[PDB]
Formats: C-alpha cells, sequence, structure tokens
C-alpha cells in the first residue's frame, strides 16, 4: 500500500528513538505543506517536550520511503509531501483483497422471530451486518456469517395459534410471511387475546418439543426470499430446537459451575438461584450478580446466551449440520437434528443488534473470563444501531420491507424512464437503483444515530445517496466503453487534476481497513461519497470556456493517462459499491 507503508515505516522509526508507539497518518490540510501528516502531540505530553521538537526528531531518523518527496515538521505535525510520479504510479495500480489470515470470524444478524414479514427494523440489522461481513473478508478475514432461528420462541408459537385458530388458508399466491403476518396482526386485536393465552400456551408446549418445525420453516423461507432481494448473503443457520437438543445450556451450566465465583446463595434474594459474580473480572458494579438460574430452576436468557457464545468460540460443541434446502443459497448449510458435527471456532464473534433489545457485553465477556478464557472475552463484540424510521414516522405503531422494496423500485423504475428512456433493460436498472439507495442508506450514518428513510431523498441522483455513488460509477465506465483500448499512460503529462484525484483514490485502502478494524461500514460509505465527489468535481472542470479535464480529446499521453485514472476510479468504485452490498450500473 501506500498510507500504511508510511505508518509501519514511522513507527519503526519510533521504535529505534525509544517510545513502542504506533501513530495514524491522516491528509494534511487543504493545499497545505504535503499530502499527508502524522500528529505529534498525544506523545507531546506523554513526553514531556515540545510537539515540534518531536517532529524534527522524527525527521531525523526516518528513512524517506522512495515515493516520499519531502518531510516537514509543521507546527506539532509531520507532513509528507509525495512524489507526483510515485503518488499516480500508486494510484493506478489495481486494488484487490489482502491476504487472508487464518481464524474465523463469526459474524451474527437478521436473526428475526420466523412468526411474520420483515419490518423496517430490521432493515438496518441486515444491511450493516451483511456490509461488515464482506468488508472484513476483503480486508483478510476468514468470514462465516450466521442467522439464528428461534424457532421455539413464543411469537411463532402465536402466529402458528392464530393461523388454526382463525381456520385461515393460504391463498397460495401471497407472500407466506405475510399471510402469517396477518393473522398475527389479528391475534393481537383479537379483543379476548387475554382469554386465549392458555390455549397459545399449548401451541408453545409443541413448538418447544420441536413438534412444528416445517410450520416455521414455511415463514422462514418467506422471510428468506426478503433477505434475498436485500443481497444479504448467509453461509449458517442455527435452529434454537437445535440448540435445544445439542443440550448447549446445561454444558454450559455444568462448566460455569466449576468457577468459584458461580454458586447458588443458600440465603438472601438469591437463595436456590445460580448465579455468576462478574465482579472479579468486570469492576465498579452495584450489583455484580447475573442469575443463570432462577431459584424455581428455569433457565435465563444470560444462561442461554452464554451457552451459545460458548459454541461460536469452540468452548463447546453438540450441534450438527446438514445442507439447507432453499432456491436462494446454494451453499446455506443449517443445524439439523442430524448432519456433521460443527464449530466455527470462532477467534472474534459480532452479534449485530438493536440497541434496545439488546444484552450487555459484559455478561458474556465476564462469562467467557471466569470459564478460563480470557482472551476471546475480548473479542466478543456487539454492533448496536439506532431505530430506522420511514418518512419521518416510527414504525411501532407499520410497514413491511418487502413494501419499501417494492415502493423504492417503482420510483426507481420511473427514474429510469426519463434519464435513459432508450436502456435496454429498465427492470433491472431500476431494481439496482433502488437496492443502492436502500443499502447505502441503512449504512452511511453512524450506527449510534437514528435514521430517517424517505424515498425521494434516498433515491436522488444528486444527494448524499448509494444512487449518486452509482451514477459516479456509470459516468466513468461510459467512458472507458467510447474509449476502446488504450496504451501507456504518460505520467509526466499529469495536471494538478490528475494528482488531487489521484490522491483521493490513495485513501480507499485505509477507510476499507479502518472499517473492518472499527466495524464501522459508515467509514467506507463516507468515503464512497467523498471520491464520487471528486470524480464529479474532476469530470465537471472547466476553464477558459472549454472542459479542463477531457479524457477522448486529450493529446497522446494525457489520454492514455486519464483513460488509466478513470478506470482505477471506476474500478474501486464498483468494488467499495460491491463491499456495501451495492451493485454497480454500467449504463444509468
Amino acid at each position: 500500500m501506500l498510507r500504511r507503508a508510511l505508518e509501519e515505516a514511522i513507527a519503526q522509526a519510533l521504535k529505534e528513538m525509544g517510545v513502542p508507539v504506533r501513530l495514524k497518518v491522516a491528509r494534511a490540510p487543504k493545499d497545505k505543506p504535503g499530502d499527508y501528516g502524522v500528529p505529534l502531540f498525544a506523545l507531546a505530553k506523554e513526553l514531556r517536550k515540545p510537539p515540534q521538537a518531536i517532529a524534527q526528531e522524527l525527521k531525523d531518523r526516518l528513512p524517506l520511503p522512495e515515493f516520499v518527496e519531502e518531510a516537514v515538521p509543521v507546527g506539532g505535525y509531520l507532513n509528507f509531501r509525495l512524489r507526483t510520479e510515485a503518488l499516480l504510479r500508486e494510484a493506478l495500480r489495481p486494488k484487490a483483497p489482502f491476504p487472508r489470515r487464518p481464524g474465523v470470524v463469526l459474524v451474527e444478524h437478521t436473526s428475526v422471530n420466523p412468526n411474520k414479514e420483515l419490518h423496517v427494523g430490521h432493515l438496518r440489522n441486515i444491511a450493516l451486518g451483511d456490509a461488515i461481513a464482506r468488508i472484513l473478508a476483503y480486508a483478510g478475514r476468514e468470514v462465516l456469517v450466521l442467522n439464528y432461528i428461534d424457532d421455539t420462541g413464543r411469537q411463532a408459537a402465536e402466529t402458528l395459534f392464530a393461523l388454526r385458530h382463525y381456520g385461515l388458508t393460504w391463498d397460495g399466491k401471497e407472500k407466506y410471511d405475510h399471510f402469517a403476518g396477518r393473522a398475527y396482526v389479528r391475534l393481537h386485536q383479537d379483543p379476548e387475546y387475554e382469554r386465549l393465552q392458555p390455549a397459545i400456551e399449548e401451541v408453545l408446549h409443541a413448538l418447544e418439543r420441536g413438534e412444528l418445525r416445517e410450520e416455521v420453516n414455511r415463514i422462514l423461507l418467506a422471510q428468506m426470499a426478503t433477505m434475498h432481494a436485500l443481497n444479504a448473503r448467509y453461509d449458517l443457520l442455527v435452529w434454537e430446537s437445535d440448540i435445544v437438543r445439542a443440550g448447549l445450556l446445561q454444558k454450559a451450566l455444568a462448566l460455569l459451575e466449576q468457577s468459584p465465583h458461580v454458586f447458588r446463595p443458600r440465603e438472601g434474594k438469591y437463595a436456590g438461584a445460580l448465579v455468576m459474580d462478574a465482579s472479579p473480572v468486570i469492576p465498579g458494579l452495584e450489583d455484580p450478580f447475573f442469575v443463570l438460574l432462577r431459584s424455581n430452576g428455569t433457565a435465563t436468557y444470560y444462561a442461554k446466551d452464554i451457552a451459545f457464545q460458548f459454541w461460536k468460540m469452540g468452548i463447546l460443541e453438540g450441534l450438527r449440520f446438514r445442507p439447507y434446502e432453499n432456491p436462494y443459497y446454494p451453499g446455506l448449510r443449517t443445524s439439523a437434528p442430524e448432519g456433521e458435527a460443527y464449530t466455527p471456532k470462532a477467534e472474534e464473534t459480532i452479534n449485530v443488534v438493536d440497541v434496545r433489545q439488546s444484552h450487555p457485553q459484559a455478561l458474556v465477556r465476564a462469562a467467557l473470563a471466569l470459564a478460563g478464557y480470557p482472551a476471546l472475552a475480548e473479542k466478543a463484540h456487539h454492533l448496536a444501531y439506532e431505530t430506522v424510521l420511514l418518512e419521518g414516522r416510527q414504525m411501532s405503531g407499520a410497514v413491511s420491507v418487502d413494501e419499501v422494496l417494492e415502493e423504492a423500485t417503482r420510483r426507481a423504475r420511473a427514474i429510469v424512464e426519463e434519464k435513459n428512456p432508450d436502456h435496454p433493460d429498465k427492470e433491472e436498472a431500476a431494481r439496482m437503483v433502488a437496492l443502492g439507495a436502500i443499502r447505502f442508506s441503512m449504512v452511511k450514518t453512524e450506527p449510534k444515530k437514528q435514521i430517517d428513510f424517505r424515498y425521494q431523498e434516498a433515491l436522488s441522483f444528486e444527494g448524499d445517496t448509494g444512487p449518486y455513488v452509482q451514477y459516479a460509477h456509470a459516468r466513468a465506465h461510459s467512458i472507458l466503453r467510447k474509449a476502446g483500448e488504450w496504451g501507456a499512460p504518460d505520467l509526466s503529462q499529469a495536471t494538478p487534476y490528475e494528482r488531487a484525484l489521484a490522491l483521493d483514490l490513495l485513501d480507499f485502502e485505509e477507510a476499507v481497513l479502518e472499517a473492518a478494524e472499527e466495524r464501522t461500514p459508515h467509514v467506507l460509505a463516507q468515503y464512497l461519497l467523498d471520491l464520487a465527489a471528486s470524480w464529479n468535481a474532476y469530470y465537471n472542470a472547466r476553464e477558459n470556456g472549454q472542459p479542463a479535464t477531457p479524457v477522448l480529446t486529450a493529446p497522446e499521453g494525457l489520454r492514455e493517462l486519464r483513460l488509466s485514472l478513470v478506470q482505477s476510479l471506476q474500478r474501486t468504485l464498483a468494488t467499495g459499491l460491491d463491499l456495501l452490498g451495492i451493485p454497480a450500473p454500467e449504463v444509468m
């Protein structure tokens, strides 16, 4: 790479001076001394010395990489001006996935109750999870995506009960999970809903015995059509009923009771209950006692989360897998009564979860440590996200994802009819634009921030949207289409326009790696907006009454240079878009 190669050379140089710390390089101020710079303020106080002195010091013991023209200590920072030729050369170089590093990173996302159609709240979950999974894989990690199916849940029991109680029969045409959702909705609007609890408990009991799996599977298959349309990928399916058969709960409980911090208080407000004292691993807690088993003997959700986490990291075994029959994913495997025994042996796990319906990371963290796995305790991550509104409306009093998809595809279709009335396949074009608008919207905003999805705004080819980035890709690609083949670029003919654009291209890999390391897809999304903006300003530039950056009319040497730069940009946008699950239309 370039930026990382620079940080590596700086780190190595910092060790030869004493301080074994690693500093991050970042784009230097707008039109200032250099292209990249490193701050020396964190060390300025950690060493009680003038920042400007540390910068000059670093400059003195830093062997310049061949691509660096000059290093300049600038008030606290040490800036680097790159050699234009090397800069261009690195910008033109093809960018591909990084070297593979062994060690499974298990990403769990989606995992919705299999009792009705998906809703907007589930959109962000899927988009965020799929994106981080794709980004991590590209960054070199061995990734596996798991979808947890709670087939024994009360929510599934309620819909199955409703379908029978109301004597509803599938018409054979309505999307099955929508049919189930209607039944669920009628049940909850029923005046005698409370009086029906005993009858619902009876179905719950049969459901818990694993006797209604096929009925649940019918709903899941229809939900999966939505997952597929959202361009999400899955490797494994794990069913709650299989988790029960595997005895993960009891095994986890038996392993935990070996700990001196896992015991049953003989008296107090926990008497008879099995509790885990997390204080020895988690300081500062009013009550460091997580209940695993209530006094009545009933297992807690915390105990079950621990059991499952243990299996994910190979601490426990019991789950068996086989091919999952479905029309969307040929390689998808599901847990089942019969199959090959398997554990992902994950080095790291990532759970994509709603900020509200979430459990404290402290739980599994402490459980992993107390069980004697302090290292793995630091590798159990959570990716919590905020609520998603539809047209400024909260969906908790609702619109299905399938409807948002159809309505967005509807509007996209109209947009493709006017901007390109002669487009060969307009439907495929509309699908890509709608999907891009949705996938990009769901991930461009920091997870901690709330999102308000508005159709027109999200679909606009002019705003900070997926279609905007897609259009920049199609524009760049159309130029290459018209150019045909071209020869060797003449780097010496580069103007400040080529340099500025090439430099933005040098930030792509860092955006990908930071997003992967921090588990923040929005960083990649934001980079793509910036790159698309840079490409547009570059394309639109004019001076003295004429285009200032023409490609096809540029003289020999310059034409080739611009074509290679245009190619690098189109490839970077196509690759970036793909990591966010967004297709890259060639014609728009």
